[PDB]
């Protein structure tokens, strides 16, 4: 189904959401240090939200982008990252957020994700770091600028 399909570059980020009509992300809406939201990939033209298949579901978050790892910024916009929220342990989502450490736990089993450091396991069972999803900025919107920079979810 449309609603099932995988995120493809170009897709816009919408806050993840029940029914009617989406919410793109805008750059100004996000203050750095703030706790991440979660976000679906949007085809942009169909305006389809891809939210029917969970390893479309993201991450977003804004920091200053000097407090970013090189690699990190990278695949940032203006300070804006994005990874998958599905744990690499056993594909919860990685919902909650730790404040002292501007990281995501998942709260199945204690994951948690560096986020300013490329979502470094630093705590619980997660074999890898969920991967980052590269963003830009288009006319103030959110906009995935390429693939998952690795697999996504559970994997051998
Ligand atoms: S599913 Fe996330 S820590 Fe186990
Ligand atoms: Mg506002
Ligand atoms: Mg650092
Ligand atoms: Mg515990």
């Amino acid at each position: 189904t449309p609603e099932k399909e995988p995120l493809k570059p170009g897709d816009i980020l919408v806050y993840a959401q029940g029914g009617g009509e989406p919410k793109p992300i805008r750059l100004e809406e996000l203050k750095p240090g703030d706790p991440f939201v979660l976000a679906y990939p949007m085809d942009p033209k169909t305006k389809v939200v891809k939210s029917g298949e969970a390893k479309n579901t993201l991450l977003v978050a804004r920091f200053d982008p000097e407090e970013l790892a090189p690699e990190v910024a990278q695949h940032a916009a203006e300070g804006v990252v994005a990874y998958s929220a599905v744990c690499t342990h056993l594909g919860c989502i990685v919902s909650q957020w730790v404040a002292d450490e501007e990281a995501a736990l998942c709260p199945c089993h204690g994951g948690v994700y560096d986020l300013r450091h490329g979502a470094q396991v630093i705590a619980g069972p997660p074999p890898r770091p969920v991967p980052q999803l590269p963003v830009r900025v288009e006319d103030g919107v959110l906009v995935a600028a390429g693939e998952f920079l690795g697999p996504v979810g559970v994997q051998a």
